[PDB]
């Protein structure tokens, strides 16, 4: 057994039981690998609990290789991005219930603590697309990557973590073929329509700050 | 000096949305709202029984008034501006009501997705379909989007601000939940609509995004 199936076995059980339930031997019978030798790589169990949020963070970021496009029109560039973005989180749903795990129940008390992983990487390569696009007059000002990322990951959330309380209340199952695809629309033309708004906007630089 | 039906239905809210049902015991929300263990069981059933009421009522705290629904100026664009600044404000102040559902979404307690609906949210979806169907025939918005899909894109904000708060914090150092970013929040959710319904790009020939068979 490797490293990264005992983190896959471990990631699944976290977001579907949570750190209480999920137990290390029920791990090391799925895994195969012994919970002594599981201890000598992640630590503790909240040191494999860390390490899965580390590997949910890491699932849902796309590569540069997943977000290059030859186009330099800055609108079909977005698009690019946020499809990427978007699958990443239709293909991870458990990476997803593993973050919301940490975020309901604090195990790992992750906000006052050290970054689970640098982002710096997808912000970049949005910032410039959005600063290209601004000043060839195709996008508005007073919008940042951050508030684009923010956007996506919303609508692309919402889909895997409010889908039993919607399919309750309004019959709607945001999981299913047709209503992943509608969602993924939403995704692209939500960001899109705000960045090619003509409507007045707040004298705010950005939405979010820091 | 008595304990209500409310009251206990307030507390035991709270709990289950802080430790969810497993870590939530009777006897802790007996204690805090003074209702003996015997008499919880009298109104409430059983645990699940309260654990049910409590989605119901977090169901009714997210949803905007009658009269927080009513547009006093009649601008299809201003209208569906009190609309969005009236949902994201119930969640604003509600948070322990998103805590709640989203306890479901993730471990399925209740198994809410095949059961009886927690609420008939048929009202507020009515009023909506018909400020976009105005809004439309006016030439102010597209058509091609539904009174659902507005609401999933209010919520989508509204709920990230508090599911997704502690994540955000530790990756981008941002607190979503702090003053400056709860009102970039809500300005993201109403220029967001706004631009999505007021939209001039080329959209797909479906009718809506999210459809229902």
């Amino acid at each position: 057994v490797s490293t990264d199936t005992v983190l896959d076995i471990a990631l699944s059980l976290f977001s579907e039981l949570g750190f209480s339930d999920a137990k290390l031997e029920a791990i090391a019978k799925k895994s195969g690998m012994s919970k002594r030798m599981i201890h000598y790589h992640f630590g503790d169990k909240r040191g494999l609990y860390i390490c899965c949020l580390e590997e949910a963070v890491r699932r849902l970021r796309p590569t540069a290789e997943e977000m290059y496009l030859a186009s330099a029109v800055p609108v079909e560039g977005v698009r690019t991005i946020v499809e990427a973005v978007f699958h990443r989180y239709v293909q991870h749903p458990e990476a997803v219930r593993m973050l919301q795990m940490e975020n309901l129940h604090h195990y790992g008390k992750v906000a006052e603590a050290s970054p689970l992983s640098d982002q710096s990487a997808i912000t970049l390569q949005l910032d410039r697309l959005l600063m290209l696009g601004q000043d060839a007059g195709a996008f508005r000002p007073g919008i940042s990557a951050q508030d684009v990322f923010t956007l996506i990951a919303s609508i692309a959330v919402f889909r895997i973590n409010s889908r039993s309380t919607t399919l309750n209340l309004y019959g709607i199952d945001m999981m299913n073929g047709d209503n992943t695809d509608g969602m993924r629309r939403m995704a692209v033309d939500t960001v899109l329509a705000f960045l090619t708004s003509n409507l007045k906007s707040a004298d705010e630089d950005s939405y979010l700050s820091r």
